[PDB]
Formats: structure tokens, sequence, C-alpha cells
């Protein structure tokens, strides 16, 4: 029916997860010049982010289902699962925020 | 086997987001009698709301998979996402009632 | 690719909503001892809890599509639908514990 829509410059709004692998991709790969030899490598493989940090083990961030969308899945911190709150993602055990804890982690390795 | 369920008079629960978008139709082509001639057409198509309001354009409001179940498209203020925090539905950006949008930008067209 | 994770003690996670069922079930078939003869049976057929209390009648306990995962059904309170807040059930309605309100519900049964 509705005419006045489909003459605008329409476009498919973005998965809110895909947004932020996005963003958290770039910020890791320009994360990956600060290791000394420590955070190898980062791959965005189709939907499944992949970080290696020989330290502590292999890191998998996993789009997900819902019962909520992001899934972390750390070698240090164990699982833990993630959907927007006001705007951040947000663990569904705890309330912790999903950057605050690969903050810590990250900047606990390049310590370390 | 539960004998004692099937022998009530039974009924599937409606989805949530369907409650509203009658409630919200009903709750609109009784405001649109109000316009002097400016909130002309209201229409639910099969689970899509098509609002007009020339002055700022045509508005969509839609029945998404979750990630949060109502999406909001307005001309004025944009696109946003609600889901129930404690019976009323709120955007996962800020957390701003839905209602109490389309209320403002319902109330402005009105006034302007 | 990621050769390091497949070395691992793989497991996938359990749904979050059957980690609560089968929780619930065995707390309740041996809280189904301290009745006189009033909480007769508790069943989980496949993700479906039955619960039978012949004073109020048969709940449905329910593991539910999103927009929001567990569904209550109760005889004697109505129905309603939980989600993760942080780490407990909670009523999309109101915001009360799951856990809460069958406590009540069941300790009334011995009780009346
Ligand atoms: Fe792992
Ligand atoms: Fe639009
Ligand atoms: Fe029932």
């Amino acid at each position: 029916v509705p005419q006045e829509v489909l003459n605008l410059p329409l476009e498919k709004a973005h998965e809110e997860a895909d947004d932020y692998l996005d963003h958290l991709l770039d910020s890791l790969e320009e994360l990956s010049e600060a290791h000394p030899d420590c955070i190898p490598d980062v791959e965005l493989s189709h939907g499944v982010m992949t970080l290696e940090i020989p330290a502590f083990g292999t890191y998998v961030i996993n789009k997900q289902p819902p019962n909520k969308q992001i899934w972390l899945a750390s070698p240090l911190s164990g699982p833990n699962r993630f959907d927007l709150l006001n705007g951040e993602w947000v663990s569904l055990r705890n309330g912790t925020k999903l950057t605050d804890i690969l903050t810590e982690e990250v900047e606990k390795a390049i310590s370390k």
C-alpha cells in the first residue's frame, strides 16, 4: 500500500550485535600492534570473532539466538551472555558490561 | 498425559506486541478525528502498522523477531527498538517509553 | 580455522531455562513427600513441567520462544512470563521473581 515510504533511501537496520562486533574488531586489530607478541591474531569469520591470547588461550565472541544475543567464551573468566540494557551490552548473570570485561582481560595480558 | 488441563476453557496467549498494536490502533483511529486534515490514515496491515503524518512523513510501527520485539521507524526521531520492562515498552538505546514518544510526536503534529 | 579451541574438553552450554526447570523438578519431587496427599504429581515431559495441586488445579511451567523464555500458567494466579535480570527469573508484567511465586503457592497449599 503506503507509497510514501518506498521512495525514501531505505535500508534494513543492522543486527545490534553485528554493530558491536565490527566495532570490537577494528578496536582490537588496532590493539594487536601494542602486543609485544602477546595478542597475535584477531579474526571475525562470519558472525564469530576469534581472539588468541596465548597467555590465557583462545577467546570466542559469538552472536547467539535470543535469550539474549552476544556470547562470551573466555578462557580466563568462563562463559557469559549479553543483551541491551541502556545501550551497552550487559551480563544476564550479574549485570556487568561486556566491554568492561575484555577491557580488563586485555590490559592484563599486555601488562603481564 | 495430564487430563485435568484440557477440560478447561483453554486459549493460547496473545503476542504481547500484538496486544499493544491493537490498543494503539483504535487509540489512533479515534485520534484520527481530531486532526484538522493532519493525521489522515492509520492502517494495520498484518503485524505492520502504518501511520501517515504529512507534516513529518510515513510512520512504521513493526513487530520484530527478538533482540526485542517492537520496531519504531519515525520520520522525525529515527528508528528505535522496544521490549518489556515492568509492563510497558522501553527503548533498548536509552530506556524511553514507546507510548511516551508517539504521544509527543502526535500532540506536536496536532499543535503545529 | 582456530586449532587451539577444539582440543579442549568442549561442551555446548545449556538452555538457561533448562537449568532452572531441572533444578525446579528435583526441588519439587523432594517436596512431593511433605504433602499430606496434597501435591501428588510432578512431571517434566520434554521441556514441559506439569504440577498437580488438587486444591488449585493443574500447573503448567513452560519453556517459550523469546520475548522472554519461561511461561507460567498458574490455576491460582493466572499466566506470566519470565526472563533473566540479574541471574534470577523475573516477570515482564511487574518484576516479581518466579521462584518467589510458586514458593508462596506451594507453602499455601501445604498449609491450607
Ligand atoms: Fe573456550
Ligand atoms: Fe521511515
Ligand atoms: Fe492453566
